[PDB]
């Protein structure tokens, strides 16, 4: 494989809605918390990121950020508005019905509270909810075809992701917070030209900066080899992958995200790719639940679930963004991925799939003076 092309003319229209009728499949959830949290205390990730260091730079003010997730239950610390539904054919993006879109929305720019210690990466911003993802609601048509690529539900979620990113740009955002990670092997590949033109139209034409999750290891989503050391032609390992992320592989248009736990090493589930550009902290992490209250776990069989995951590193990062966005208004999305970017802890060798260029440093983010570079990301 190679990494993809992009036909800038296949933009799809601004519609919402799903690519397919969709049904329930499970009750809708609501976030816990583990027994003996202390949230007086600061979430270890605000302590990592330095992130009240940070935000004596900036706070997100004047920014506006989308969250294209599972909805998000708004309050006064998780203030998002709708920015529409693309799983329920009626809908805004204001019903979280997977206990996810909230806790994303609220990393990002969740309000501080004089009760507890929980405050998102830029609590200034304005947070728009667009619903793309969903495991409560399913298309409920079965496939009339078992071997066309192209009709399976990753193939769906792909465009009806590229409608979303449109619809984000178009109501204005500035940063792009995208936490699907559609997986599928190299040989059954998808048409996905509507989404990189999508991709390319958001951030070429409107000008917007898009994070996106590097993915989880499940079942659909196997994790990709190393690279190959004797292969010097090929360092990130591109003819080793066995197993395509869309949009991570879209980098480095976009800023792909990898998980890491507390100790600073690659999460075990985060999803390894030649594509990968960053970190952020995506374990035992804390976030708000649907009454802007802190939370840490969703409901589980044998008992409360941490919340991790990918998504939440890139809402770090999307955080960030809006951050690097209010402090350097002029910089083009290319230009503030290249801060974030030049600016991360690297890791041995610089790059590596796992955690990209590294775990994101806000502060350093803010403050270093480093060459602009290029307005525009080179893309093929």
């Amino acid at each position: 494989i190679d990494p993809p092309v992009i036909d800038a003319g296949a933009v799809p229209p601004d519609e919402t809605g799903p690519d397919q009728p969709t049904e329930q499949r499970k009750i809708c959830a609501t976030p816990t918390v583990m027994p003996n949290s202390n949230f007086a205390d600061r979430p270890w990730a605000n302590d990592y990121l330095r992130i009240q260091e940070a935000q004596k730079f900036a706070t997100g003010a004047g920014v506006t950020v989308a969250v294209i997730d599972t909805g998000v239950n708004g309050s006064p610390r998780v203030p998002a508005e709708p920015g529409g539904d693309f799983v329920d054919a009626a809908g805004n993006g204001m019903s979280d019905c997977d206990a996810h879109g909230t806790m994303t929305a609220a990393i990002i720019g969740g309000r501080p509270s004089p009760t507890d210690g929980f405050v998102g990466m830029a609590p200034d911003v304005r947070l728009l909810s667009l619903r793309q993802t969903s495991v409560a609601f399913q298309p409920k048509g079965a496939r009339q075809d078992p071997n066309d690529p192209n009709t399976t539900q990753t193939a769906g979620s792909i465009r009806s992701l590229a409608r979303s990113v449109v619809h984000a740009a178009n109501l204005g955002a500035q940063v792009i917070n995208i936490s699907e990670a559609a997986c599928y092997k190299v040989t059954r590949r998808i048409d996905e030209t509507s989404l990189g033109a999508a991709i390319n139209y958001a951030v070429n034409v409107k000008g917007a900066v898009i994070v996106v999750a590097a993915g989880n290891t499940g079942q659909d989503c196997s994790q990709n080899p190393p690279p190959a050391p004797s292969v010097p032609s090929d360092p990130r390992g591109w003819r080793e992958v066995q197993t395509i992320v869309s949009p991570a592989w879209y980098a480095p248009l976009v800023l792909t995200v990898g998980s890491i736990g507390q100790n600073g090493q690659p999460s075990n589930f985060s999803m390894s790719g030649p594509w990968v550009g960053a970190a952020a902290p995506g374990e035992n992490l804390t976030s708000l639940g649907y009454d802007g209250q802190p939370v840490n776990a969703t409901p589980g069989e044998d008992g409360p679930v941490p919340l991790n995951g990918t998504s939440f590193s890139a809402a770090y990062v999307s955080g960030l963004a809006a951050l690097v966005k209010q402090r350097f208004p002029d910089l083009t999305p290319a230009q503030i991925i290249n801060r974030i970017t030049a600016t991360a802890r690297h890791p041995g060798g610089g790059v590596d799939n796992y955690v990209g260029a590294g775990v994101i440093d806000p502060v350093a983010a803010l403050t270093w003076e480093i060459p602009d570079g290029p307005e525009k990301a080179p893309f093929r």
